[PDB]
């Protein structure tokens, strides 16, 4: 038993209420070394098609306790692989999991996330997600994100409609002018409607500076095509949530950004991806879930720790109603701004 022995691993659920969707049915991870020094992590499970629960996921991670209580956590890496082993489908479980040990280990030390991970910055530029609402609505979004002090602006698109696809973003460029514009299409255009978008863009001159993932994971040739000839960065999401994902991409030209989401892959690999992207000289983009202030705080310290993402999406914050949370970054407009603090920052409220 030396201060660094993991005595304690607590998973309790957290619903945290929404602004504009119901809940964030999220799980809170907590680690307690020996000397009483506390790492939190959060895991969020999104359970769309072939997904992870809440209910999966505090199972899991109860599951995932006597593998852990009594080890050392100066062996993180070495106890992430054997999280990754023994319950690999548990992602967001092992993420919250890994989360809470890197947390415990830079608290012991003192250190900052952000210099573990490399020192490179303490600030990022989030965007910020359109909701829906029809083409009014989107344009008082857009003119609703600029005057809250933040620059560039996310757009989810069906990709079913390309017209109206087009005159959603006709709109929003029109009522906010300087933005850049990153388009998410979630899985729906084919390269055809992908293709014709992107030209139209173009023609227009709207200034989307980002593509993200407008066809399924499965049209790997599609996904290649958009990215070689559309003239416009693509960013991969669903298609990126491994390692192994990751070379495959830099290898087909499958899209030219990856999009970093720690809840899909865990930490560790989520690092294998960041280094293969910069390697490949693939952009990078840092994203969540559905993420209160502590798993994106984390995210943060990942993105400005390490360098060179140019897309930071972590906007999920000011969606949430309210959560149990102080401290993490600080947000002013868009700025993401971090502390001389250890571990991630983000602590548990007290009364
Ligand atoms: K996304």
């Amino acid at each position: 038993s030396l201060p660094t022995t993991i005595q304690a691993i607590s998973a309790e659920a957290i619903n945290l209420p929404l602004t504009e969707p119901a809940v964030a049915a999220n799980v809170l991870v907590k680690v307690q070394l020996a000397d009483g020094t506390l790492g939190l992590g959060e895991a969020a499970p999104f359970p769309a098609v072939s997904g992870e629960t809440q209910t999966g996921t505090s199972a899991a991670i109860e599951r995932l306790q006597s593998h852990l209580l009594g080890a050392d956590v100066r062996g993180w890496r070495k106890l992430a692989a054997m999280l990754d082993h023994a319950e690999h489908e548990a992602a967001a479980a092992r993420c919250g999991l890994e989360m809470a040990m890197l947390d415990a280990l830079t608290r012991h030390y003192h250190m900052p996330l952000h210099v573990f991970f490399g020192g490179v910055s303490k600030q990022l530029e989030t965007d910020m997600t359109i909701t829906a609402g029809d083409e009014v609505h989107a344009a008082a979004s857009a003119k609703a994100i600029l005057a809250r002090g933040i620059k560039s602006i996310k757009v989810k698109t069906a990709g079913v409609d390309v017209a109206y696809d087009l005159a959603r973003l006709r709109a929003i460029h029109q009522a906010a002018p300087t933005a850049p514009l990153i388009v998410d299409g979630n899985c729906g255009y084919d390269v055809e409607r992908a293709l014709a978008f992107c030209a139209a863009c173009k023609a227009e001159s709207i200034p989307m500076v980002l593509f993200e993932q407008p066809l399924p994971r499965e049209d790997w040739a599609g996904m290649a095509q958009v990215t070689a000839q559309s003239g416009f960065a693509v960013a991969a999401d669903e298609s990126a949530r491994s390692a192994h994902d990751v070379l495959r991409i830099a290898r087909e030209g499958t899209a030219s950004v990856i999009n970093i989401k720690l809840m899909k892959a865990g930490v560790a690999e989520g690092l294998k991806m960041i280094a293969i992207a910069q390697a490949a000289g693939l952009g990078l983009m840092i994203g969540g879930m559905v993420e209160s202030i502590l798993a994106m705080s984390f995210s943060a310290n990942l993105a400005a720790g390490n360098g060179g993402f140019d897309f930071i999406d972590l906007d999920t914050p000011l969606f949430i109603a309210e959560h149990p949370f102080i401290g993490g970054f600080a947000q002013t407009g868009g700025t993401l701004q971090l502390a001389d603090v250890a571990g991630h920052g983000v602590n548990l409220e007290g009364h």
